[PDB]
C-alpha cells in the first residue's frame, strides 16, 4: 500500500507515535517519506547482507526475522514480511522499540540526514488530525 501523506500522520497519530521518546508526528512522516516513500511494500538490501522492511525500512540486523540475515537477532519477535502490510501496526510497535534502543530517532540514518533539524511540521500541514 501506497499512503497518502495524512492518511500515514493520522495512522501514526492513532498507533502513538505523536510525541514517542519526544519525536513530534512530522519526524515520523518525513523518515518515512524518505524511508520508503510511503510505501509499505518497500524493501532494501543492505551492504551487509540485512535487509530493510516496510514504511520505516525496519532492518533485519536486529528487529525482525528474515531467514537469510546471518547472527542477526528478531528483538521485535516477528517475521519481517509482517512489516509490509498494508496496516502499519507491527511497524510502528516495532519503531517504538527501535526509537527506545538509545539514540532516538538517529537509527534511521535518513532521519539524520534528511529530517533532523528542519522544518518538519510542514510535513503534517493541511492534515486534518
Ligand atoms: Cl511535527
Ligand atoms: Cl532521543
Ligand atoms: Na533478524
Amino acid at each position: 500500500k501506497v499512503f497518502g501523506r495524512c492518511e500515514l500522520a493520522a495512522a501514526m497519530k492513532r498507533h502513538g507515535l505523536d510525541n514517542y521518546r519526544g519525536y513530534s508526528l512530522g519526524n515520523w512522516v518525513c523518515a518515512a517519506k524518505f524511508e520508503s516513500n510511503f510505501n509499505t511494500q518497500a524493501t532494501n538490501r543492505n551492504t551487509d547482507g540485512s535487509t530493510d522492511y516496510g514504511i520505516l525500512q525496519i532492518n533485519s540486523r536486529w528487529w525482525c526475522n528474515d531467514g537469510r540475515t546471518p547472527g542477526s537477532r528478531n528483538l521485535c519477535n516477528i517475521p519481517c514480511s509482517a512489516l509490509l502490510s498494508s496496516d502499519i501496526t507491527a511497524s510502528v510497535n516495532c519503531a517504538k522499540k527501535i526509537v527506545s534502543d538509545g539514540n532516538g530517532m538517529n537509527a534511521w540514518v535518513a532521519w539524520r540526514n534528511r529530517c533532523k533539524g528542519t522544518d518538519v511540521q510542514a510535513w503534517i500541514r493541511g492534515c486534518r488530525l
